[PDB]
C-alpha cells in the first residue's frame, strides 16, 4: 500500500513500532537485498564503536540490506551512499546539508544525521538516522528545527528511499562516482583533529580514491585516514 | 515511520511491492501475532474453495497474523473481525458497506471486499482484499468507484488497521460482541439461495448465537447455515 517505484531498494520494507536496533535486526535476520527496516524508535540505536543513538518517535530510524557485486576495495563507499542519499533528501526540503567525514551530515555545524554501515558475510548492512521530527541531544539539529514546523515523516522516507536506490544502482555500474558526489558535499579545507592514540591535528584536505580524509599536518606531513575505530572532531 | 498507535494488529508491518499473496506469506513465515503483511499488488492472490482474487495496484491486499486466546468455539467468528472492520472504515468514508454472509461486503450489492480466514494450529491469518482505487472486475465495485474519486490508499490502511485492532481487543475479552456488531451490519430479510450439497433458497433472516445464517424456507422449515464448502447467493 505504500507503491513504492524503486527498483531495489524498497522492494519490501519490515515496520515496527518499537526495536531495539534495525541493524542489529537487519545482520541477525536473513533478509532479501533491497529489503528497509525501519521503526518508530529504537530503544537501543547503535553509533559507532559503543555509543548510543537516541532513536525517540518522530525520527527516520532505518537499516537497508545490501549485497554489491563490487570488488573489496569498494565497499567502504556505501557509508557515502547513505550520506549523500541524506543530503539529497534535505535540500528537497530547502535545507544545506554538509557531510562531516567519514559518516555524519551537519546543518550549520549541527548533527542532523549519521550514517552506520555494517558487514555481516556477503551481506552489507546501511544504517541511517536522521532527526526530523523528534526531539535531539543538545548540539544537534532536526527538519523541524530547520524549518520550523513538523515534517511529514513519510514524505521524507519516500524522497531518501528514492535517492537511494538511484545513488546504488549508479554505484554498482561506476562505483567511483559517489566519491565526486561525496566532496562537493563534504566541509574541508578546514583544521580538524583525529582523536585516539596517535593522534594529530591539520588541515582537512580532501578525500583520496579509497574514500580516506586526507590531511595536512603543520609541518607538510600528509596523512590518509581510513575510517574505523576513527572519529574526527573540528577545532 | 508510520507512526501506528494500535496495541497489537500493526505491531509489525512487512510491506511488499508485489508478492505471490499475503496470504499465503502469512501462513508460511514465522510471525508474530500483530503482524500485518501488506503488498501493492499480489500475482497469486485467493479468494475461498480454490478461486482466484484479483489484486491489482490500487487496491489493499494484506493479511494479518493472530494467535486469538480464546476457546475454539470462537474462532469462526474471526472472519466477522475482518467485515466489520471495513465496513466501519468504509462507514468513515462514507460508503455504505454491508456486511454479505459470510465473507464478503457490499455496496449496492457489489463486492467492494472480501475476508479469508485460514486456519493453522495456533495461528490465524486473517486475509482482507478491499478496492479502493483499483480496476476491479465486472459486477465489482470500489472505494473510489463509490466515491466518485480516488482515494489516499495508505489512509484507508491506517483506518482499517485502528479498526480491527480495537475489535481485535474487545474480542479477546467479549468473544460474543462481535456477533451484535455483524447483525446491525448484514444483508438479511431477503431472500437468498444457499450453495452446498445441493441447494435450497430462504429468507435469511438473522445470525444465531454462534454466527450461523438462520434461513426460514417457504414452508417454514428453519435451517442453520454453518459457514464452510458453501456459496450464498442473492436472488
Ligand atoms: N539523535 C541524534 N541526533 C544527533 N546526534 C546524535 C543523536 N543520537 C546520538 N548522537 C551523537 O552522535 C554520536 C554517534 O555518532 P557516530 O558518528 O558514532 O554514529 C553515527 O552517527 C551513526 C548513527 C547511525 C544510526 C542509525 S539509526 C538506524 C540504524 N539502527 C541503529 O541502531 N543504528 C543505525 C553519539 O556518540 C552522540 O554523541
Ligand atoms: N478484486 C475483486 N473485487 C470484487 N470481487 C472479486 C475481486 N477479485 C475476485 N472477485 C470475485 O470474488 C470471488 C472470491 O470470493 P470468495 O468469497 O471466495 O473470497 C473472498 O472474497 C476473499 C478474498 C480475500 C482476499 C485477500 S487479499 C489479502 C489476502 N491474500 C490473498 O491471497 N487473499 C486475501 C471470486 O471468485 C470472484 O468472482
Ligand atoms: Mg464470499
Amino acid at each position: 500500500m505504500l507503491g513504492l517505484k524503486t527498483s531495489i531498494i524498497g522492494r519490501r520494507v519490515i515496520y515496527f513500532q518499537e526495536i531495539t536496533s534495525t541493524n542489529e535486526f537487519a545482520k541477525t535476520s536473513y533478509l532479501e537485498e533491497g529489503t528497509v527496516i525501519v521503526a518508530d524508535k529504537q530503544t537501543m540505536g547503535h553509533g559507532r564503536l559503543n555509543r548510543k543513538w537516541e532513536s525517540p518517535e518522530g525520527g527516520l530510524w532505518l537499516s537497508i540490506v545490501l549485497s554489491p557485486k563490487v570488488p573489496q576495495k569498494d565497499l567502504p563507499k556505501i557509508v557515502f551512499l547513505g550520506a549523500v542519499g541524506v543530503v539529497e533528501t534535505l535540500k528537497e526540503f530547502s535545507i544545506d546539508g554538509r557531510i562531516k567525514w567519514p559518516n555524519d551530515v551537519l546543518v550549520n555545524y549541527k548533527k542532523i544525521a549519521g550514517v552506520l554501515v555494517e558487514g555481516k558475510g556477503d551481506k552489507i548492512v546501511l544504517g541511517i538516522g536522521l532527526n526530523v521530527n523528534n526531539k535531539v541531544p543538545n548540539g544537534a539539529t532536526s527538519m523541524k528545527l530547520e524549518l520550523g514546523s513538523e515534517v511529514p515523516l513519510l514524505s521524507v522516507f519516500r524522497s531518501l528511499i528514492t535517492n537511494l536506490d538511484r545513488l546504488y544502482l549508479n554505484f554498482l555500474k561506476n562505483p567511483m562516482d559517489i566519491l565526486n558526489l561525496v566532496r562537493d558535499n563534504m566541509i574541508l579545507g578546514v583544521r580538524v583533529k583525529i582523536l585516539g592514540d596517535g593522534s594529530f591535528e591539520g588541515i582537512a584536505e580532501d578525500i583520496d580514491d579509497f574514500g580516506r580524509l586526507i590531511i595536512r599536518l603543520d609541518s607538510g606531513e600528509v596523512k590518509k585516514v581510513i575510517y574505523g575505530d576513527v572519529s574526527l572532531r573540528f577545532l
